[PDB]
């Protein structure tokens, strides 16, 4: 559902726990490489709570496999993203997404 490929290694030791806040920088792209959303453009990190289901499943599950300091490419199946419906106008049906994510810190 999500495949993680490292761009820059983290500490290899400090991985999120459920319920912690993950502070990340990210860029979300369609499989075509086109960016649809990016913290990053906004120059401000993004926060989400692991376990709250407030981000697509593949993003959360990919970040859960990352250590602090790690930057990685998350290739996310529609099954772990927006599914058959997509988000019309932004994400097409059955879209594979690619997120470039850096795990900055946990809070």
């Amino acid at each position: 559902g999500v495949q993680v490929e490292t761009i820059s290694p983290g500490d290899g030791r400090t991985f999120p726990k459920r319920g912690q806040t993950c502070v990340v920088h990210y860029t979300g792209m369609l499989e075509d490489g086109k960016k649809f959303d990016s913290s990053r453009d906004r120059n401000k990190p993004f926060k989400f709570m692991l376990g709250k289901q407030e981000v697509i499943r593949g993003w959360a599950e990919g970040v859960a496999q990352m250590s602090v300091g790690q930057r990685a490419k998350l290739t996310i199946s529609p099954d772990y993203a927006y599914g058959a419906t997509g988000h019309p106008g932004i994400i097409p049906p059955h879209a594979t997404l690619v997120f470039d994510v850096e795990l900055l810190k946990l809070e």
